[PDB]
Formats: structure tokens, sequence, C-alpha cells
């Protein structure tokens, strides 16, 4: 579709496991630097992981983020989850002035004990 980046509305993963997103943007933010942002208010979201804008793989802490420039694409992995790491996160696409972002609710479960 047209929208500048979407993703999933939700995304479910088990503590200690992983999960992936799937940010897909239209072709021409494809030389953007492209990110994952945790919380609210929106616009003051903190940053997980940014590219630099190249296909080349970052990672930080238990984040990683992988642009695909040819199906543009955007993959997130956040590996070994926590409760804690369930809530409101942000597919975005860094510009200067407002980035187009898009909202994804990550649920996590327990292991079954
Ligand atoms: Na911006």
């Amino acid at each position: 579709m047209e929208d500048p980046v979407t993703g999933p509305e939700e995304v479910s993963g088990q503590e200690q496991g992983s999960l992936t997103v799937q940010c897909r943007y239209t072709s021409g933010w494809k030389d953007y630097k492209k990110y994952w942002c945790q919380g609210v208010p929106q616009r003051s979201c903190k940053t997980l992981v940014e590219t630099d804008a190249s296909e080349q793989l970052v990672k930080k802490n238990r984040v990683s983020i992988r642009d695909n420039q040819r199906d543009f694409i955007f993959t997130v992995t956040m590996e070994d989850l926590r409760m804690s790491d369930a809530g409101i996160y942000w597919c975005g696409i860094t510009k200067g002035g407002l980035d187009p972002m898009f909202k994804v609710t990550v649920n996590i479960g327990p292991v079954p004990t």
C-alpha cells in the first residue's frame, strides 16, 4: 500500500524466546535510516536500534534491525524476551521533521509452569 511505513498491528512472543517484526515501506524511503522505537508519547519514544541507511545488520542490546532495500522491508528481531518487553513500539523512518511511524503492540507470555 501507499502508507510510508506499515507493520503488523500486534506481535506475540514467549519469555526467553524471540520475535520478529516486518516493517514495510514505500520505495522512495530506500536510503533513509530505519528504526525500532519504544513507548509513548509517540514522538518522545525511546530508540532501541537504528540503521545507517544501508542493508548492514545493526544490533543494540537484545534488538536487531536489517533493512532489505529490494523488497523495502526492514526486519526487527527482539531476542531473549522478558515479560517487561510487552508494550507499545514503533516502526519508524528517520527524516527531518515528523517521521513516518507505525504502532506495533508487543505481547509477551510466560514460559508455561
Ligand atoms: Na524526524
